[PDB]
């Protein structure tokens, strides 16, 4: 299944070019917007934005999200942003399980 992680020494100092770099590099992948919504269906549920493939970046959440983006519901993914130079979380994937 897909999971979180968080600079050990610190907190949001991974960027897209860093999180490809940890991953792919036994043939994985980043975890997108179609892989993630699979885990929904599972109960999974993450209040945090990370980077992702493309550049993309999002924070899904099943309903409750006031310290992610503002109230609403259902993921707010802005597809690709432009802040690729700004500092932000991160999101990978594993054959581990599912």
């Amino acid at each position: 299944g897909v999971y979180h992680r968080e600079a050990r020494s610190g907190k949001y100092k991974l960027t897209y070019a860093e999180a490809k770099a940890v991953c792919e590099f036994e043939g994985g992948h980043l975890a997108t917007y179609k892989q993630l919504e699979a885990a929904r269906k599972i109960g999974f549920h993450v209040c945090a934005a990370g980077w992702m493939a493309k550049g993309r970046v999002g924070y899904p959440i099943v309903k409750p999200g006031p310290n992610c983006g503002f109230g609403k519901t259902g993921i707010i993914d802005y597809g690709i942003r432009l802040n690729r130079s700004e500092r932000w979380d991160a999101y990978c994937y594993n054959p581990h399980a599912k």
